[PDB]
């Protein structure tokens, strides 16, 4: 309240309270996030370098009365809504196309400075009137380190891998993706097994062929059910054959063999990509 005149709140993010506020010096409009460590300020403070169209700009870091907040540009919309919105129309491919081109582009930029999301979700992928997508909260998950949503959590990670690396967020990418073409999620885990067990029945249970040193990932349970993996026509129709190779190299079990970000904007998938104009309802 002293540098900043309360909007409203806008919704509960990973680390606390964010509410839509102005700037009392500026009048300027931003999302200010309240987090519920000096190591924290110093690495959060690095991410104010980064600056690219696909991400959200982190404005500032504000330690005052010992309290912790960060200042974010703020966007209209997010696409958790935008989704919700075009629900009975579904959301165009061409815009589809554009906005995974786009979240691509911002993850190949993060990923190229050592900066991963970790939990990329619609929640956190924002949408403006001119066409743009940008991801917000990329290294915070570092720096912080921990009802949450489970349902674009990498099979590493459900597996109790205490490693990242860049290929969690392109996990994550490649379910948003799902989930625009089909307009329903993925895998809607209600529960980590549950997650789990979704993308098995889905992608078929992995074994040592498919994802060497996965019976020794920390979760593993000899006794999972052993699943047969389904044609992937069936997962995302209509979606055609250059979108579900793309999806396809984006679900790889093992990490190390997901196509990278920077690969992933070379797919013959983006051949006819455009920047299309949403309709957005505000
Ligand atoms: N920059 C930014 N602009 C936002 N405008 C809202 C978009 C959705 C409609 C209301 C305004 S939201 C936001 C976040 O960075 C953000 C990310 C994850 C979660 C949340 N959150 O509130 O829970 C917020």
């Amino acid at each position: 309240m002293e540098n900043f005149q309360k909007v409203e709140k806008i919704g509960e993010g990973t680390y606390g309270v964010v509410y839509k506020a102005r700037n009392k010096l500026t009048g300027e409009v931003v999302a200010l996030k309240k987090i519920r460590p000096s190591t924290a300020i110093r690495e959060i403070s690095l991410l104010k370098e980064l600056n690219h169209p696909n991400i959200v700009k982190l404005l500032d870091v504000i330690h005052t009365e010992n309290k912790l907040y960060l200042v974010f540009e703020f966007l209209h919309q997010d696409l958790k809504k935008f989704m919700d919105a075009s629900a009975l129309t579904g959301i165009p491919l061409p815009l589809i196309k554009s906005y995974l081109f786009q979240l691509l582009q911002g993850l190949a930029f993060c990923h190229s400075h050592r900066v991963l999301h970790r939990d990329l979700k619609p929640q956190n992928l924002l949408i403006n009137t001119e066409g743009a997508i940008k991801l917000a909260d990329f290294g915070l998950a570092r720096a912080f380190g921990v009802v949450v949503t489970l349902w674009y959590r990498a099979p590493e990670i459900l597996l109790g891998c205490k490693y990242y690396s860049t290929a969690v967020d392109i996990w994550s990418l490649g379910c948003i993706f799902a989930e625009m073409v089909t307009r329903r999620a993925l895998f809607p885990g209600d529960s980590e097994i549950d997650q789990l067990f979704r993308i098995f029945r889905t992608l078929g249970t992995p074994d040592e062929v498919v994802w060497p040193g996965v019976t020794s990932m920390p979760d593993y349970k000899p006794s999972f059910p052993k699943w047969a993996r389904q044609d992937f026509s069936k997962v995302v129709p209509p979606l055609d054959e250059d979108g579900r190779s793309l999806l396809s190299q984006m679900l790889h079990y093992d990490p190390n063999k997901r196509i990278s970000a920077k690969a992933a904007l070379a797919h013959p998938f983006f051949q006819d990509v455009t920047k299309p104009v949403p309709h957005l309802r505000l």
